[PDB]
């Protein structure tokens, strides 16, 4: 079996999206620097510790899919300086997304989440993403360009032993799913800061944690066309935090109007022909 | 040629969506009471008068499609008490939308706009809606249930002479568009408060104003699945106005989390497993 193509964030930038379009998966080596990974980890650490079980009885939007041991923290903008500055303005992320979504137009964050898998976390069932939030995606024609992609960034080592991601290469082009099996998968062995990039059609799963000692952490960034509703809201993020961001970061968090690729585009989230940012006189790059 | 089916808002409620699903169009007689139409007209009147041309050079999201004579006013919640109370809580609208979008899940307002057509306004080209904002819609399978519907509510008389809407019945099921012609259309002759309901696949157009004296006004309410991004934003609507609304109205304006029809739905616009309304402690039905 062919292994997941491994590409440089520095040199092979133009090759990344074409590789994912062909194979359905690619490893971006050093997608984030170890400095950014260190700062991300430090900032989200306490929020991961206080996070209840995914299907906690206190929640009015419980996640009944994720294992009880799993901890997911989303809406990272108010938590993490490293996320809202370094990650949301990543030159590599924005080149890949502009390559991926040019047919549709503007893209934004459907969800940026830190996931921590506790020791002995079982393997997820093989799946395509978006099926528990966007039923519309299943009604797209087979040859429809991907409407979302998922950056799975290692914040700790991904090994075969501690539950590194499984992917079926070429599975993003599959219509008949009779050959779906763990037998057909290859592993995303990754150092902290490496990213596994998949599409919403790539068949994949979290691996089994088999050591019983290792805690595995990842930053999952689902980037999707601005025509699809995000899984997470930034509506409650304080305006000072939003006004500290770049205009691009503001757009990614839904604090700006959006544009389609239609030649005479009439726009999304507009206010009587004017943008959110113009109407509300929204400042950008104002330090806290 | 068969005329557009005409249905009672009072009696034929369960028949409305099935009729639109079959024929692609239906007239809902007295969708809004003349009292609601009167109050809507009074409240939006000044905002229509101050509205610049659709492609005004002052706008950063100009509409290059609509005729220079046309005036479109959206984000009606802050303008109109009648809209935010009576229209957004319409029992008829909510039954039709729940019938239409049950396969997908929650729905909301993609755009609520008052359109005023000046005397001698030319006929629009025959078209399907959403092609200038949501390119994704064109990539849906032919048998995909409609992801948006458009309520075209008469706020003044619709006559053949003053440019009443044209529709091609059955055109919502068309894949080959070689027979698209004004020869194949029938007219939506409507009294104020009557509504023409079409899908995002129904081929239709605004009619030609041929008198040179009559101004025609309509309330266009595009209702769409919560998985699709609205054309308009309510982000700048004052919180007091939002807190005066029903929870249902708040959801329709994107001031609440949303749910898909997926058996184990994980939700849209959520905040770490909690809703917008729970997180922000958003009050409902608090008078101004
Ligand atoms: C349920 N669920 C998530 O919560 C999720 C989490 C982070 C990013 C994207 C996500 N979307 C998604 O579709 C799933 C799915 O994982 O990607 C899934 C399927 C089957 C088993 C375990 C997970
Ligand atoms: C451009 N445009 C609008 O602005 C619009 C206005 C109100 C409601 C929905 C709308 N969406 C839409 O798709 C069109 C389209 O009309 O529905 C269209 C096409 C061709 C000619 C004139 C209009
Ligand atoms: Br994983
Ligand atoms: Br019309
Ligand atoms: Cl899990
Ligand atoms: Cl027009
Ligand atoms: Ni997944
Ligand atoms: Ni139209």
């Amino acid at each position: 079996k062919s292994q997941i193509p491994r590409l440089s964030a520095i040199n092979d930038l133009h090759k990344i999206w074409p590789t994912v379009e062909e194979h359905g998966a690619a490893i971006i080596e050093s997608f984030l620097s170890l400095d950014i990974v260190r700062r991300l980890n430090e900032e989200v650490d306490p929020f991961v510790k206080i996070e209840p079980i995914p299907a906690a009885k206190t929640k009015d939007h419980p996640n009944h899919i994720l294992s009880t041991t799993t901890r997911l923290v989303n809406v990272l903008a108010p938590i993490s300086k490293a996320y809202r500055e370094d990650v949301l303005n990543s030159k590599v992320l924005h080149r890949i997304c502009s390559d991926a979504f040019h047919v549709y137009g503007d893209y934004w964050v459907l969800m940026g989440a830190v996931m921590e898998l506790a020791p002995s976390n079982p393997a997820q069932p093989l799946h395509r993403d978006m099926r528990f939030s966007h039923p519309i995606v299943e009604y797209l024609k087979p040859d429809a360009p991907a409407t979302s992609i998922n950056f799975l960034v290692a914040l700790s080592p991904f090994t075969a032993e501690n539950g590194a991601t499984h992917v079926i290469l070429g599975s993003h082009k599959w219509q008949n799913l009779s050959n779906v099996s763990m037998d057909a998968t290859v592993r995303a062995l990754m150092n902290p800061g490496d990213a596994l990039l998949i599409t919403d059609s790539t068949i994949h799963c979290g691996g089994a944690e088999t050591t019983g000692t290792e805690t595995r952490r990842l930053l999952t960034i689902t980037m999707g066309i601005s025509q699809l509703t995000p899984l997470e809201s930034n509506l409650a993020v304080p305006r000072p935090v939003i006004e500290s961001l770049t205009p691009l970061a503001q757009r990614l968090l839904g604090w700006a109007s959006q544009r389609s690729a239609a030649p005479r585009d009439i726009g999304l989230l507009t206010i009587r022909g004017n943008s959110i940012e113009k109407t509300m006189n929204l400042k950008a790059e104002q330090p806290l």
